[PDB]
């Protein structure tokens, strides 16, 4: 029972990386989605 | 202790399904405004 | 064991505390990024 309670977390561990990770690239596409904003901003401006 | 562990792993498991859905709803937002930021560049360019 | 096993889950809902906030500013910082979107929509049509 212990075995498998070690195997889980071990799971979630590893979901939780991968879950660090997309946030990680989210973050830099969320960077330049507002870069691109700021760009036509200053030229509609 | 080990119901009291297991009760844990079963919150954190919840709980990390419910962000990886987030994730998803997120990616989508995401698309969808580079999209409109495509079609913008696409007008004023 | 046990010990190690409890220690382990503290440090994972440690992190997924960390995880769902960035998860609320990365939503927060995208309805701001569409918002941007439909202004300069509403302004070039
Ligand atoms: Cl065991
Ligand atoms: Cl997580
Ligand atoms: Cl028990
Ligand atoms: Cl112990």
């Amino acid at each position: 029972r212990m075995k498998q309670i070690e195997d889980k977390i071990e799971e979630i561990e590893s979901k939780q990386k991968k879950i660090e990770n997309e946030i990680a690239r989210i973050k830099k596409l969320l960077q330049l989605t507002v870069w691109g904003i700021k760009q036509l901003q200053a030229r509609i401006l």
